[PDB]
Parts: C-alpha cells; structure tokens; sequence
C-alpha cells in the first residue's frame, strides 16, 4: 500500500539525491519536493564531503584489514539479490540506499502477487542489511539538514522492519 | 467444505466476542453457543483487561517504543489481502481474528472456483500470519477459559496450515 510504497520511493529518491551531489549536481524539482514533504530542508551539500559518505570511511571503528574487503561483502549481499555494482564504491551511502530501493521495489511485486513467504524472506534481507551496513554508516554520519534526515528516515525504518520480526523470533 | 467453513465461524465469533467484551457488552447466545459445542467457557473478562490484548503489549520483547511502527506492520499485512482495521488498534486481537476469518473466507471461495494457485497462497497467507503475528499475540494471554480457547485453537489451526503446506 501507500506506506511501503513510500518507503521505497524515499530511498530512491535519497539514492538519487547523493548520485547528484557526488557530481555536484542540482537536485531536479521532483526529488526536491519528495523530501520536502517530511519538512524544510536544503540539499547544500558539497561532492567533496559526500564522495566521502562510505561506510569503509565513516564507520571509524572497523579494523583496517576488514575495511580492506568490505567492498567485497557489500557486492556479495548485492549480487546475492541480483542488485549491479555502479560507478561507485559499494560501500556509498548513495548505493546501498538504491539497493535497499531494490528491495522494497521486490517487496512490492511479491505483495502484488501475494507471494507472503518470499516477500517474508525480502524483508529480511532489508532487516540484515540495515542491520549490517546500512545503519552503521549512517549512525557515522556527520550533522548536516540532509544527513540528518536520512538518519532519521533509517532509523525509523529499522525500528520499523525489526518490529515486523521480533515477534516469530522468540517464539522457541 | 465443512472443515473449513468451520475455521471460519470459529475465528468470525471468537472476533466478534473480543469486540462484545472490549464494550463492556453481554455476549449473545449465537456466539456463545458457537465456542461451547466445544465445552463449558466463562466469557466474563472485564473490558479494562480485553482492551490491552494487543500484540504490541503482550509480545514481550516488543518494546513500548516500537507500538506505533507495529501497527504499520499489521497494516501493510492486512492491506495486501484487501483487509482494513476497524476503529481498534491494528494488533488487537479481536481485528487480528477478524483478518484470519476474512483470508478463510477468501479459501473457501477460491476452493469454491477451484482457484488453486490463488488457494495455495491464500493458506501460506493465513500461516504465514499465524506465525509472524497471532501466535506470537496468543502466546502470552493470561490464563482464563476464553483466553485459553483461543491459545489453543490458534496453536492447533497453526499445526493444521503447516502440516497441510509441507505436503507441498
């Protein structure tokens, strides 16, 4: 319905969003008024801060020698749900919120075709990856208008998909 | 056929008494007689009691804290099925029960038709719920005898449904 629905168009459209900003891009009308809907807010974000937005950089905590084969578990999380790797590292903030784009986008065709125990299995695939990547880098996220909605926009849904799964999770 | 007509009355009356005892009203003879063909019940719960019996309170490990994106949860499932919540919450029992009848009656049409991929997916539908959300819900009623009816029931339709999947 219009919730999920939604949920897949603001990732699209914050994916989009950082695509532009990476190239210094202005942001098109229709993805300005998208986020605008949630509250006023400015996209005045530089490509020299948001070519930095990876979670191999911004999640400061994680050992050097891991950070060194993260592109590697990001593209087999991808390419285990048939999601292509772009121009950017697999580990920017702008492609892992088109591959959780991908996701809901798959969430919505099994629900059309009332596939329940695979769109089960879809979401999750977005709790894991919220869980594993998604959240982690943007809880890294320095303060700024856009950054701090996306924050806001991923921990909302998190507490969303995790509330979706605790339940049969202890059940024994 | 009767079998499963009569899941339906089954989760159609048990919905229906909630909705009687969350307003403090009598439950009619129609209902009651409908759950005692199963053994003597008492339905006396107070209201204060029924109107807490919602997943989102019951489900230990749910926090207070994520009450209100569960209702979504339960939203998004029932709007897929062409189910709408009533004017109570999304994960109180009585609408929950409501759903699971209204997805029975959607099998008995779609038995009716002879709809088989359509009927599949209505049952791994009804299971699939059952599982992720009423179960879970059930688990931690109080004891009483309408409460324990309904833990019972749901458990053993839950056995049902799966048993009659994995055949398949």
């Amino acid at each position: 319905g219009a919730m999920t629905i939604g949920r897949a168009k603001v990732y699209a459209t914050l994916s989009k969003i950082f695509y532009h900003l990476f190239y210094d891009e202005a942001i098109p009308k229709d993805c300005r008024e998208i986020i605008e809907k949630f509250g006023e807010i400015d996209f005045n974000l530089r490509s020299v801060l948001v070519r930095e937005l990876r979670g191999s950089v911004l999640i400061k905590d994680m050992p050097q020698s891991l950070a060194e084969v993260y592109e590697s578990v990001m593209k087999d999380f991808y390419e285990r749900y048939g999601f292509q790797a772009s121009e950017l590292h697999a580990d920017h903030i702008a492609v892992e919120l088109a591959f959780m784009s991908k996701l809901v986008e798959r969430e919505i065709s099994l629900a059309q075709q009332m596939k329940e125990e695979e769109l089960y299995k879809i979401r999750a695939a977005q709790h894991r990856f919220i869980k594993a990547h998604l959240q982690p880098l943007v809880k890294n996220l320095p303060s700024a208008p856009l950054l701090n909605f996306v924050r806001d926009f991923v921990r909302e849904d998190a507490k969303y998909l995790y509330s979706s799964l605790v339940g049969e999770k202890n059940e024994g």
